[PDB]
């Protein structure tokens, strides 16, 4: 089988192994902050540079990943803690939508809220325009911000909650597990047939914005991942 | 929020929040071997002392749980590495079914394979009378050692693994990752209702077994866990 | 190390990691309430529903322990505001005196006020019989109601308290943090060898109670804990 | 009674709250981190900018204190992860040591790891100099790093340590709990005359430090302190 792994318990600015897109930043504790909270409509999105190939066109296999990582959203004097984090898979060529307002769009999306990738949404402002529910939420996305299933969250200011993300390729099910600063875990899961909404070579990533009145601190703190794909 | 976590870096006997059943015994470092090597048709399990409520009759809801645990299955010497390892969920009052033949049971069922349990089997001995797959095997168990569902694996003797699984109550989805030696990951998944197949309130465990010829040294590292129940 | 670690931001009936002795209830908004407004003598306890090994006879260990848990206590019309609620540490076959008179006694003691346990009592009733401060106060009680060591202290109604047990096992020390509502601390200490005093396992609990003139509501809001015991 | 109270829970230069020393630096998330990566010899030290008042000439009364805070140190690549962190009180005056060393003197002490202070650290380096323990601990020092007790302890990279302090005026019990990210509890205790050692005005605050070839992140992410002083 072909199986690509990394595991990242820190970051920084000129390893190779990352694309950097946008406002993100390297902290010198290693941490990934994904926004700048001084610009106005902030982006900042981080791939991992080696694109991942989730199926394959001869077999009709796609692969089965785990992957799990932790971030960290604060608040900041006088701004709404808004927009999110998302953990998304996207073309292998990805890049910020042109003329991107941040906010709602979490960085992958046009106004209307569209765009080419799958992802978990951890949102922390809620917008009318795509949809969203009225509290914070982990939501499942499928070429649309306009969550195809979300589940009610809590976004506590400095605390430190880890992902765990696990997308069986037989039953093309993403099953998410959240664990709250608190000790409780927020699960969602979600059909998504990866084959049939992305190409071959993909790029996995995170992604945050912020809008003119809404910041926040977004911080990766780290990042393990493993993909297999059965060549057979 | 409901919320049972417990974490289990090594076990030592006399601890009250862990039951042991058959021939279970404590190592000096730390891990738990299940069967007993000198032993014919040795059974051994070992369970959260503390029944967990899973659902509730009042609220309908069924709880979400996370649960990562690593385990290590060696040979010995002349006998068949067999027959393997199983995670169950079973009523709070699960004793080893009587009479019980090990072997390709697991410990968990009668010598028909039946039995009131919930599990994912790291099976490594094809058992025709229960339909196994002809290769070593991880598999989604109801009621029964013949596998709702299975995926091909491969036990490597004296090999670490790492397992991760999602149970989402919302989707009543059982997910499970499979980390091997090499790094490899299987995964299976499967939709099983908990709140029909099991009781309110059911204990978490493992067990594993041999038989006159099949015998290997069954071992469990560590083990996490934490199940949310929304109360409201 | 063996660590037995919860935590409860609210209560509700049915969960098998607690258990209720006397005229305990679990209110609508998660809360629970010790004594019943309209019983004579009432007496109400809560306890973690799994024994904790606090020492090995193996080992001579002692484990320590940290753990915070918020209370409130609010008069209610013409009875007197008594007796108070008490933080307990007991054998595991613990139960409510048998023939309790309640009142002074917390629950935890008979008419004497002996009884078997080690604990914090928050007391808001003086009785001389017990040799009880003049005032309300926090203290230190170890086989007796009659405490080992008492601090001034001033129940407000209505008001949240919430407070802080740090059981050191090396130095035997147990100090308490009690936070009142106006911002102050109210602390003490006490060196307490609880492998003397108490069995190898033991349960932690809460307890109140009240007679035929001194009754109020006593509630329990929060309560987390964790211990851990060096097995090596 | 005179109280003191702050809370912080992200902190950031410019706040007259604060006062900063050595090698300090607030990163864009909040945290302060104090030592710098890039210098020989690192020390950072952040003080709260109002002495606190623990005792008194006049009554002879000494105050009580509840404080808890959380820290994180993590690895940076080929550097020794040291020396570690130390949470002090220390004469209003107090500045970082003419000519320090930095290292193991955590910036608090001289060469010979003598100072006017008395402080609870976090040491993950074994300076035998000083007469360290072989191994990572936590320690009460009274005016000098050769502390007047250690305990066995475990700095993990990148975990998020979570401190809760006690000290009991009536015992002069200082104890001290430490959470670790697996969920594991620490504890120390030691009677510390702070009357004796320290003036009746002094400063709380946090030191790290580095040499040349150990360094180490060193981050104070949020800090929370209330001490009560009887004045009568
Ligand atoms: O409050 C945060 C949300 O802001 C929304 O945009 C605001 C913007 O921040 C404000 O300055 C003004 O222009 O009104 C806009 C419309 O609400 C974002 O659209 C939303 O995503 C949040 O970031
Ligand atoms: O070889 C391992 C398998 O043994 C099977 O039982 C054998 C037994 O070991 C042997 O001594 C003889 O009695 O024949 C039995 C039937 O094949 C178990 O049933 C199977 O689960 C494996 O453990
Ligand atoms: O007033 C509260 C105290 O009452 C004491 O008991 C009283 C009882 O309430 C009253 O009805 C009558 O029977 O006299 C008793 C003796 O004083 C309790 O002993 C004391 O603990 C408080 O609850
Ligand atoms: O390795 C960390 C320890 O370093 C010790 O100092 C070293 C110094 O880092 C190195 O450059 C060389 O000069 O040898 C010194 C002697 O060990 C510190 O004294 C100790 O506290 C640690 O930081
Ligand atoms: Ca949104
Ligand atoms: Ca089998
Ligand atoms: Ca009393
Ligand atoms: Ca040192
Ligand atoms: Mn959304
Ligand atoms: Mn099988
Ligand atoms: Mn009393
Ligand atoms: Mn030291």
């Amino acid at each position: 089988a072909e199986t690509v792994s990394f595991n990242f318990n820190s970051f920084s600015e000129g390893n190779p192994a990352i694309n950097f897109q946008g406002d993100v930043t390297v902290l010198s504790n290693g941490n990934i902050q994904l926004t700048n909270l001084n610009k106005v409509n902030s982006v900042g999105r981080v791939l991992y540079a080696m694109p991942v190939r989730i199926w394959s066109s001869a077999t009709g296999n796609v692969a089965s990943f785990l992957t799990s990582f932790s971030f960290e959203m604060k608040d900041i004097k006088d701004y709404d803690p808004a927009d999110g984090i998302i953990f998304f898979i996207a073309p292998e060529d990805t890049q910020i939508p042109a003329g991107s307002i941040g906010g709602g769009t979490l960085g992958v999306s046009d106004t209307k809220g569209a765009g080419h990738f799958v992802g978990v949404e951890f949102d922390t402002y809620s917008n009318s325009e795509y949809n969203d529910p009225p509290t914070d939420h982990v939501g499942i996305d499928v070429n649309s911000v306009d969550s195809v299933k979300t589940v009610p969250w809590n976004s506590v200011s400095g605390a430190v909650v880890k992902v765990t993300v696990i997308y069986d390729s037989s039953t093309k099910t993403l099953s998410v597990a959240v664990t709250n600063d608190n000790g409780d875990i927020t699960t969602i899961a979600q059909v998504v047939d990866l084959k049939a909404k992305l190409p071959e070579r993909v790029k996995f990533g995170f992604s945050a914005s912020g809008s003119l009145g809404g910041r926040q601190i977004h911080l990766i703190r780290s990042w393990s991942f493993t993909s297999t794909l059965i060549t057979t």
